[PDB]
């Protein structure tokens, strides 16, 4: 009756979040399929050297949030007044960690894509009738659902096809973010999945926040019905989009705008006409072209037009390259205000495009200041040849297709998780030893950056450069001290 988990090293959700410049973390959960009752003591044994974290409870599934646990190697006795599902968090980057649940707890359906069969699923449901929850785990996704809700909306013999679709969507949004499984540094999507939670304790419709996206009662059809997710899945696409938004070009007014760049990505990828096109949002937005107050007048879907136009105009690679370029910014060049984010966006997009985009932004009433004009002027980029502010999906206006940014490769070095005096931004020698297996032509620059300077043992970013002059930041764990 001992249940053993081989917890892979996943790294830190907060780490990833900061490296990505995203507003909220991905899920830290590795599910166990073990429900633990209120006040039930669970005996769990951690083998090997490394310590890990654990949770009793599921974010957004109960009224009260999950209780959290630090597991020292050897024997532990954890317990929650509220009970809940058990999850493990091997937040380290190196070393698999074996955790054994010796006593306490009871089985709860957990279906893992690529591990379980239709037979296992059927058996699972029959053996654990009317359980606390249903959990379904894909490569990139986790679903924590009420059982009556799965029984109503799952239209397949097993959850496999559904998980594959959810993973497909998540990967599309990762891709749009210039983030991949293999990529190093600013291209690394990280090892954490996206969590979808049926939340019976909110009046909100759907929402996204740290660790998970959640869906209030009666609103789960497009998360659980494969055809609805595929064909009419805006809600979940959008909430996943929120977890993807990067704050560095998220000024006031864009919170409910840029999220839908990801949604439109999924929507067009699945072969559907854009919500923009269906809602006549283009013609509605064009009524403001050349009007100076356009940004104050346009609604959130109107403003979405401009952003999507750049996608149509340059490549599927536009937003992938834009995301990465923003992640390469040094501390002093991170935009500190709404106005700065705006001036920065005009500059950064022009560089990704390799064209002076000012006339385009001018049309949308996003005015470059003279500093931004001159700064783009010094780039000697060709002018816009077409009128891309008039672009629609049905009549797209395309400039040159741009290729994907090739980020230089490099790795951390955990040999010696090392010492650093806080606020160091350049150490030629230390930098060379924080990284390893760099690529060809590639070398450290000496630049070192800590996004939120805290003390002790946190991820710092080590800058690298290749023969071309393309940069990357490699995250590594360090001791930061006085
Ligand atoms: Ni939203």
């Amino acid at each position: 009756e001992e249940r053993v988990y081989q917890l892979l090293p996943k790294g830190d959700v907060e780490g990833m979040r900061e490296l990505h410049q995203r507003g909220m973390s991905f899920s830290p959960y590795e599910p166990t399929g073990i429900y633990v009752k209120p006040d039930e003591e669970v005996v769990i044994q951690v083998e090997g050297t490394q310590q890990i974290k654990a949770y009793i409870g599921t974010y957004s599934y109960e009224k009260e949030g999950p209780k959290q646990f630090n597991l020292h190697p050897g024997e532990n006795k954890i317990s929650s007044s509220n009970g809940g599902l058990l999850y493990f968090y091997n937040y380290h980057n190196t070393g698999e960690v074996v955790a054994k649940v010796k006593k306490g707890g009871t089985p709860n359906p957990l279906f893992i894509l690529g591990k379980h069969t239709t037979k296992d699923w059927k058996r699972m449901l029959a053996e654990n009738p009317d359980p606390y929850a249903i959990e379904m785990k894909g490569e990139n996704s986790l679903l924590t659902m009420h059982p009556e809700t799965v029984a109503e909306h799952l239209k397949q013999e097993d959850p496999a096809a559904l998980l594959k679709k959810h993973d497909e969507i998540i990967n599309i949004e990762h891709k749009m973010s210039g983030l991949s499984k293999d990529g190093a540094g600013v291209a690394n999507q990280g090892k954490h999945s996206i969590h979808f939670v049926e939340d019976w304790y909110t009046d909100d419709y759907m929402y996204a926040t740290y660790y998970r996206t959640a869906y209030s009662k009666g609103n789960l059809e497009s998360v659980l019905n494969l055809e609805e997710l595929t064909n009419d899945g805006w809600g979940p696409w959008h909430e996943v989009g929120h977890q993807h938004q990067q704050d560095t070009w998220l000024w006031d007014g864009l919170g409910e705008v840029t999220v839908n760049i990801y949604s439109l990505a999924v929507q067009t990828t699945f072969g559907h006409k854009t919500r923009l096109e269906q809602e006549g949002r283009y013609e509605a937005a064009f009524a403001y072209l050349g009007k100076p107050d356009a940004q104050e007048k346009m609604n959130e879907f109107e403003k979405l037009v401009m952003f999507w136009q750049l996608h149509l105009a340059y490549g599927d690679q536009f937003y992938p390259n834009l995301h990465q370029m923003y992640r390469l910014l040094h501390d002093t060049e991170l935009p500190k205000s709404d106005e700065e984010k705006k001036q920065m966006f005009i500059y950064m997009t022009s560089k990704v495009a390799g064209q002076n985009l000012i006339p385009f932004f001018d049309k949308w009433g996003l005015s470059a200041n003279d500093a931004t004009r001159e700064k783009i002027e010094k780039l000697n980029l060709p002018k816009l040849e077409k009128e891309i502010w008039l672009s629609t999906d049905s009549n797209p206006i395309r400039e040159k297709q741009i290729e994907l940014y090739e980020a230089p490769y490099g790795e951390p070095n955990n040999e010696k998780i090392q010492n650093m005096v806080i606020g160091t931004t350049y150490d030629e020698e230390k930098a060379k030893e924080l990284v390893q297996n760099l690529g060809e032509g590639v070398k450290t620059t000496g630049v070192i950056m800590q996004d939120t300077p805290e003390v002790g043992e946190k991820t710092v970013k080590v800058e690298i450069v290749d023969g071309k002059g393309n940069k990357n930041f490699i995250p590594v764990v360090v001791n930061v001290g006085y």
